[PDB]
């Protein structure tokens, strides 16, 4: 809508206050001009039915619990907004500052987040399994990072390039997780995963076998359900990604760690230069060995480090 760019307060879904880019006319929409052609979030009212209404609010004051999911959503859409451009000079999702969509209240006890193709799209959870998907970073940046790779390197949601696809998602969704300090850590969906349970998560990156992932190829899965094993086989590209960043040793190969700020760069790169639609595991090492030895020379450490990692995972 048209209107005059102001500031709100609000809460979000774990109960912190924060503030909030909105637009005035008549109502304070969730409407934040500020970055690009605009980040937009709005009422799905339980139905399944999108984008619903864009987000209206009589008094700039997000404090309701019925808002809580929306006030995240909003927020941590301008912190990945942020973390792209200001890390990788890169201009909302597809380069050009495409307007970002969110709805929050997408249907009853949805358990979980999805890019659509068009938008984002947050579940409420059920209250047991999951509280409202949005209140978790890594959780947003996971699934904005989707759109992110249907404009670059199109990989297909199917098998392995379906797992690289996964993997991406969750390592940028902790690259930014980290970006914003957010008590960060190399888990995924912490925040808003089993709020009866504490110190679990929905998948590990450092170690994906916690859960039952795959932590080696000659673990993968190689059957049918979750389209090939998308967010199964992801957990050997997830533990390579943590190794190049962290180091360690891992089936008794060794990997010195090169610090997060290089793996975002070098997985980057890949992402927007080497990969395709259906590029597959070995195809991601040869991508990442690449990016690495653009950026950093073919006898540098972080080509050696990208190298003994994806050998840990049993990649060639
Ligand atoms: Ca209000
Ligand atoms: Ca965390
Ligand atoms: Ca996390
Ligand atoms: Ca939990
Ligand atoms: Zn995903």
């Amino acid at each position: 809508i048209t209107g005059t760019s102001t500031v709100g307060v609000g809460r979000g879904v774990l109960g912190d206050q924060k503030n909030i880019n909105t637009t005035y006319s008549t109502y304070y929409y969730l409407q934040d001009n500020t970055r690009g052609n605009g980040i937009f979030t709005y009422d799905a009212k339980y139905r399944t039915t999108l984008p619903g209404s864009l987000w209206a609010d009589a008094d700039n004051q997000f404090f309701a619990s019925y808002d809580a999911p929306a006030v995240d959503a909003h927020y941590y859409a301008g912190v990945t907004y942020d973390y792209y451009k200001n890390v990788h000079n890169r201009l909302s999702y597809d380069g050009n500052n495409a307007a970002i969509r969110s709805s929050v209240h997408y249907s009853q006890g949805y358990n979980n987040a999805f890019w659509n193709g068009s938008q984002m799209v947050y579940g409420d959870g059920d209250g047991q399994t999951f509280i409202p998907l949005s209140g978790g970073i890594d959780v947003v940046a996971h699934e904005l990072t989707h759109a992110v790779t249907d404009y670059t390197a199109g990989l297909i949601y199917q098998n392995e390039s379906g797992a690289i696809n996964e993997a991406i998602s969750d390592i940028f969704g902790t690259l930014v997780e980290f970006y914003a300090n957010k008590n960060p850590d190399w888990e995924i969906g912490e925040d808003v995963y089993t709020p009866g349970i504490s110190g679990d998560s929905l998948r590990s990156m450092s170690d994906p076998a916690k859960y039952g992932d795959p932590d080696h190829y000659s673990k993968r899965y190689t059957g049918t359900q979750d389209n090939g094993g998308v967010h199964i086989n992801s957990g050997i590209i997830n533990k390579a990604a943590y190794l190049i960043s962290q180091g360690g040793t891992h089936y008794g190969v060794s990997v010195v760690g090169i610090g997060r700020d290089k793996l975002g760069k070098i997985f980057y790169r890949a992402l927007t230069q080497y990969l395709t639609p259906t590029s597959n595991f070995s195809q991601l090492r040869a991508a990442a060995v690449q990016s690495a030895t653009d950026l950093y020379g073919s006898t540098s450490q972080e080509v050696a480090s990208v190298k003994q990692a994806f050998d840990a995972v049993g990649v060639k």
